[PDB]
């Protein structure tokens, strides 16, 4: 263990991504933006795929505070369809450095097999919230498809419509 | 109007083995066996590039809803039949998949891509859109990308009856 070097290592990591993506992400520059020696570096994460593994792991740490705060995702007794639609227009809208950041990573696991049990991490403890109200199956379905809402959003470069999505997010469960 | 085409076809050779990462205006020229820099003639910058790749590569699920009359069939199970063409495409050599998926999710971050990823989005939507139902036309796109990346991603295997219970689901 080194918690803060290996922290202040990670947080620049996710600094370095944001700025300039996964493409300017090196030892070098992590050991730049996190001002730590390059050997603190390549010391805790031997490899890239280490680095990004850990990064992606931080950026989910944040959902699961975002569920926190919002009750109602929690209360059987309110539409997850509606709530559920309202929480992505919050993410969706306010910063996309931090929603690109993290879907970088994300989509990253498309090549990086590494990435995959983490990317795997995200959707397992997210149908967990769902999976807890309804079924499996439809638990499985909504990760997906809330998934797609979003791509569509910052793929097609087409504004979110938040009752389209409630709509959509209301046919699976 | 050959040569903006071989150039074409060299991308998506160069991102089918090296990724995006690979793709480098030298790189493609050296794929295609053309004068270095002569790529850059026909695209400027490599945002052009790729927006000719993705809009290239975006054509193939055109031909198989073509080769399979059963999609544009109103009085078939939609659901089903999409189920399936979703299962040869997934299950038979994943290069071809991925290629193309990281051309387009390369939209996240980079503007030039984003109305390339725009149009087959509605291509695909009206291709089976018109088949009544605005909504479901678009959440049709959206519930195929989730359907896919959480193959994709998740290295979990395609659970076919799944993807049509899903499906069934919305339509
Ligand atoms: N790949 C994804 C998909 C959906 C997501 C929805 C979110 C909502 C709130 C939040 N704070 C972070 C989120 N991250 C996501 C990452
Ligand atoms: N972004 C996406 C989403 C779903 C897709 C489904 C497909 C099915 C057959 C095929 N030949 C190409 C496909 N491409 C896709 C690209
Ligand atoms: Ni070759
Ligand atoms: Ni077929």
């Amino acid at each position: 263990h080194d918690p803060e070097r290996r922290q202040r290592i990670i947080d620049a990591a996710i600094r370095v991504v944001g700025q300039k993506g996964i493409a300017g992400l090196s030892h070098r520059t992590v050991a730049a933006e996190a001002d730590v020696p390059l050997g603190s570096t390549t010391y805790h994460f031997a490899t890239l795929d280490d680095l990004m593994v850990a990064a992606l792991r931080q950026a989910n740490e944040g959902f699961a505070r975002v569920v926190a705060a919002h009750p109602a995702l929690s209360d059987p007794e309110a539409d997850l369809s509606g709530e559920l639609a309202r929480v992505l227009g919050e993410w969706l809208g306010g910063d996309r450095t931090g929603v690109e950041l993290e879907y970088e990573l994300y989509l990253a696991a498309l090549r990086r097999p590494a990435l995959r049990p983490v990317a795997a991490e995200w959707a397992e403890g997210v149908g967990a919230l769902l999976a807890a109200r309804t079924d499996p199956t439809t638990a499985r379905a909504l990760v997906a498809v809330l998934d797609g809402i979003c791509l569509q959003v910052l793929l097609t470069d087409t504004p979110y419509d938040e009752e389209y999505a409630r709509e959509v997010l209301t046919r699976l469960i």
